[PDB]
């Protein structure tokens, strides 16, 4: 996971809704 899994909640959260 690494912080990408917590980038995916960071990205997902501004783009993808």
């Amino acid at each position: 996971n690494y912080h990408l899994e917590n980038e995916v909640a960071r990205l997902k959260k501004l783009v993808g809704e």
